């Protein structure tokens, strides 16, 4: 029975919790038009006064009661707790008693309980004074409230409207005609007229509540639900939010000074790097929870975000590779039919991977790409990445490679994947809840998904590597922390070669851009994109100038959050040398070199 969902941080502390769910306006059943009521039944137990708990000829050759239990408490029998109940509550209150229970307490989408306030919502109508078509959409809408509702499914609501319409009929509940007259009504007519602020209407925790609510639901325990139901039956979520990093999180994200414009977007993720667990998440600027698409759990192009899982990675996992291990560059190059060619467009001639990582050389990153495709296999690059989560549905061509094509992430995801490398190389799927305290008191256990995602060295390498392209030439240069020991990976991904000329863009002109930090405490992802292609470059990030601003969001947050202990990551001994000459241990590498970039 209702009572509002509570969201506590990870303190135990009480941070949010779920209203804006009660649009209920209370009704007795004498003062339900009885229209209303015949088409409810006729819709959804047209036999309900006869048939008693359950009804055999359904059966045979639901039920009223029956929903109104659902809705409540609620895989193979737990079917039948239902119909128990079902009969129970038919033992205890009258038809009417029922009736009524139903028109006052089932679910009518946008947080609407019963039929009195789903109307007064929906077109702002007493009871009284609502037509037929407007009555038989009110009582279709109940059976599945997101697919219905016409806010968001017009064409599906008004099919609704038409088979309850037909039902009706069918039931000869209404005439020959009052049939045809009411399928000429416009259903919306009278319909209120919102935009989705006002169907919702301490917004610093809405992109981690809706987080929040996405993994709530992933669980055995409550996967086949629904969430106007759910959320309803006062249960208490227990998060691994960090109260303080969240508003940081979101504040600097609102009031940043880092976009161009009112079309830029931003998402950001933030883990315990040993843990996996969610420690902060931002969706978008002034991020409203349905509203907004949340940036921060949607897939974008990762541009050279992925090198460190397709090239360099594997590379030193698979066949043991020195961090100054020396690939020969140049200006062009060849895979397939395609040609590649660096973003400066120049030739840095031999370099050693720990610059072409922490620059971000795009010949060298599809070399390694191929050595590792060589030397360990074609699927060796797959596994390595799928190990991490970022998994392909077909081929990993150049493209993918170098964050193109089937190349696309959520922010949350690259978190995880970095998360990796911040912690000795195990992966956590990342997940914001603990654990869940049901009504009565009942204690269920979330976990995620874990696992060595890479050995040791491999880890402890490419951390040391990454922690690189904070330093001078690096393409974060400036943006690290200064007391705080990180590595980092940035990403720029760039448009299509056709779409270039469709918008008169600029050559230097990106479509997204990431930052992807980790330090041994917390790891942060930021990316960073246009809601829509303009022309000449308006909506673009155009130079490292521009492309540079979600280092901006990072450096300040990171700052901000991060603890000055000095922490560093865990050096194994399975690693031989210093930066930028670290090795496998017994295993040294044939071919590298001393040669530095700029």
């Amino acid at each position: 029975d209702p009572i509002p969902a509570k969201i506590y941080d990870k303190n135990g502390e009480l941070v949010k919790t779920l209203d804006n769910g009660q649009r209920h306006e209370h009704v007795n059943l004498k003062d339900v038009p009885k229209s209303m009521k015949d088409a409810v039944l006729a819709t959804e137990d047209n036999r309900f006064y006869e048939h008693g708990a359950l009804d055999y000829k359904r059966l045979f050759g639901s039920t009223l009661t029956q929903q109104v239990v659902k809705d409540a408490f609620l895989s193979i029998g737990r079917k039948a707790q239902e119909a128990y109940l079902s009969y129970r509550l038919e033992q205890e209150y009258s038809k009417d008693d029922i009736f009524q229970v139903y028109l006052n307490k089932i679910y009518y989408s946008d947080g609407v309980t019963g039929i009195k306030a789903a109307a007064k919502y929906y077109f702002n109508k007493d009871l009284k004074d609502l037509n037929l078509a407007e009555e038989a959409y009110l009582a279709g809408l109940p059976q599945v409230p997101n697919n219905y509702n016409i806010y968001d499914h017009p064409k599906a609501a008004e099919d609704r409207k038409n088979t309850v319409l037909y039902l009706m009929h069918y039931h000869k509940r209404i005439t020959d005609k009052q049939w045809e007259d009411a399928k000429k009504i416009d259903l919306k007519a009278n319909l209120v007229n919102r935009t989705p602020e006002e169907r919702q209407n301490d917004s610093e925790y809405n992109s981690y509540v809706n987080f929040v609510k996405s993994e709530l639901m992933n669980n055995k325990a409550f996967k086949d639900e629904n969430l106007g139901n759910v959320l309803q039956s006062g249960i208490k979520i227990y998060t691994n939010m960090d109260k303080d990093v969240q508003k940081t999180l979101q504040n600097d994200v609102d009031n940043g000074s880092f976009y161009k414009n009112k079309d830029q977007q931003v998402g950001a993720t933030i883990l315990d790097s040993k843990t996996g667990g969610l420690v902060a998440i931002s969706g978008g600027r002034d991020f409203k929870d349905v509203v907004n698409r949340n940036q921060a759990t949607d897939p974008h192009p990762t541009g050279s975000s992925l090198k460190p899982f397709l090239a360099y990675g594997p590379a030193i996992e698979n066949m043991k590779w020195a961090t100054n291990h020396a690939i020969q560059d140049e200006s062009s190059y060849q895979v397939d039919g395609s040609t590649f060619r660096n973003y400066d467009t120049k030739s840095h001639g031999t370099v050693s991977i720990y610059d072409a990582l922490r620059q971000s050389f795009n010949i060298p990153a599809l070399k390694a790409w191929q050595s590792v495709k060589q030397n360990a296999g074609n699927d060796a690059p797959k596994k390595f990445a799928a190990k991490l989560g970022l998994n392909y549905e077909g081929d990993i061509g150049p493209s993918e490679v170098l964050g193109g094509s089937a190349s696309e992430f959520s922010p949350t995801q690259l978190a995880s994947a970095f998360a990796a490398i911040a912690n000795g190389g195990t992966y956590n799927n990342a997940h914001s809840i603990q654990k869940v305290v049901t009504r009565d008191g009942e204690t269920i256990e979330y976990d995620h998904t874990s696992h060595k995602a890479m050995s040791d060295y491999t880890a402890y390498m490419l951390a040391e590597m990454l922690k690189g392209t904070f330093k001078p030439y690096g393409s974060a240069y400036g943006h690290g922390v200064s007391g705080v020991n990180m590595g980092a990976k940035t990403g720029t991904g760039t448009y299509g070669a056709e779409t270039y000329s469709q918008y008169n863009l600029p050559d230097n002109a990106a479509k997204d851009v990431w930052i992807n930090g980790f330090t041994p405490q917390y790891t942060m992802s930021v990316w960073m994109g246009f809601s829509k292609v303009k022309q000449y470059g308006e909506n673009s990030f155009v130079g490292h100038s521009q492309q540079e601003y979600p280092q901006f969001l990072y450096e300040n947050v990171m700052s901000k959050i991060s603890s000055r202990d000095g922490e560093d990551f865990k050096r194994p001994s399975s690693v031989s040398g210093s930066i930028p000459s670290i090795n496998v241990s017994g295993s040294q590498d044939n071919n590298t070199t001393n040669r530095s970039t700029h």
